[PDB]
């Protein structure tokens, strides 16, 4: 039903040299309550808060989370922004002020109509031990590692309900 | 209002040692037409198609795009999957078979009600030269670099309408 491998490659062009230093820097998700999101991403997932930016006229804050050593965060405020925003693979959480206190408000995770965004995914050394720890911490699951046909791969959800895939790259090929 | 820097830090925890090797591997977006999406991400953005996986019973294809040298892609199939799925900062595009032929179908970019996911962002050496080339290539813009308040920061759109931030970490706007 889909493209063949050769048809897909027929649509691919070699990377133009003007793009050689481009990097996929961030994925932005809006979060209802930053206190709950910061606790989940740092305590449960082990990410580090590398930069916090506040925009008082726009009435929002940005929280940059990444798998980085906090000791690599520069001291100078200008060098800190240039370093945080040049890290690959960051998660940018947007807090629109006041959502945490609004009962009628909630964000949409993209996995039910209207669909679009699906998930972020974390590569781990051991899906089963990571998931046993998530169960112990009361994390909500979308798919446990041994549920469904795709055994050894899981999906959990964050406080806003966004999906997070948990995968071990060294054990994926046997699923084909 | 927003959180203070100290209040945000109090919500954070140091990383449990069992998460020390976790990495943010992928961001998944559903795409209506893989031919259009592959052309955009490779020719316009300069990403490389590092892995394509087809699931005949799930009725979908997965395309993994990343800023990687095509010469680093392994030759053998199982080695290829383990390498592609262990790269940081990949973009996973999901093609649910048949959407390209459904005139009434379209994905939602998360930027209009109901909101959630907002965008991916690419860090570039210079926003102006990057955007000059995007203009020459007929890319659709949400925000040109000098439109509105924040200068030197742009937002473009992919073929499904997902927003893509174009930023230069060395030339970000001054924070209040
Ligand atoms: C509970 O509903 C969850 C969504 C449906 N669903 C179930 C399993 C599954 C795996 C992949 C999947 C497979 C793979 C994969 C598997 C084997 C080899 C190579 C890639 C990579 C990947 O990123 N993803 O997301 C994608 N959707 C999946
Ligand atoms: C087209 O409407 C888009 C939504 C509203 N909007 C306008 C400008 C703008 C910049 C950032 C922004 C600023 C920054 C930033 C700016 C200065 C210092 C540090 C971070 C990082 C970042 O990832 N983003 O997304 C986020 N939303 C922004
Ligand atoms: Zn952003
Ligand atoms: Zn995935």
């Amino acid at each position: 039903g889909g493209l063949t491998d050769e048809a897909a490659l027929s649509c691919c062009s070699d990377a133009d040299p003007s793009t050689k230093d481009f990097l996929l820097q961030q994925t932005m998700l809006r979060v209802k309550d930053p206190k709950k999101s910061l606790d989940f991403y740092t305590r449960v997932l082990g990410m580090t808060l590398i930069q916090k930016c506040d925009f008082p006229i726009m009435k929002f804050s940005l929280y940059f989370l990444a798998y980085e050593d906090k000791n690599d965060i520069p001291k100078e405020k200008d060098e800190k922004i240039a370093w945080a925003l040049s890290r690959k693979a960051t998660l940018e959480l947007t807090h629109n002020w006041g959502t945490e206190d609004d009962e009628t408000q909630s964000y949409h995770n993209g996995n039910s109509d209207p669909r679009g965004f699906g998930h972020i995914g974390i590569a781990v050394p051991d899906v089963y031990s990571a998931c046993k720890r998530f169960e112990e911490l009361g994390v909500k699951f979308v798919k446990k590692p041994d549920d469904g046909k795709m055994k050894g791969l899981a999906f959990i959800q964050d406080p806003d309900g966004y999906w997070i895939e948990i995968l071990n790259p060294n054990k994926m090929a046997t699923l084909m």
